[PDB]
């Protein structure tokens, strides 16, 4: 649904790598579906899902 998380600022907690870790440690292929069940679990979102796993997983681009 989003509706109003920008959370840009600066960086966030631990949890940056805490997160994204047992994020990336869940699986590897977070589709549209994880993205966003992964962001609302996580602490991430369908914004960050996608820019952020970009660095924290480049897979292909």
């Amino acid at each position: 649904k989003k509706e109003k998380s920008p959370k840009g600022k600066s960086s966030i907690s631990p949890q940056a790598r805490a997160f994204l870790e047992q994020v990336f440690r869940r699986k590897q292929s977070l589709n549209s579906k994880e993205k966003e069940e992964v962001a609302k679990k996580c602490g991430i979102t369908p914004l960050q899902v996608r820019v952020w796993f970009i660095n924290k997983r480049m897979r292909s681009k």
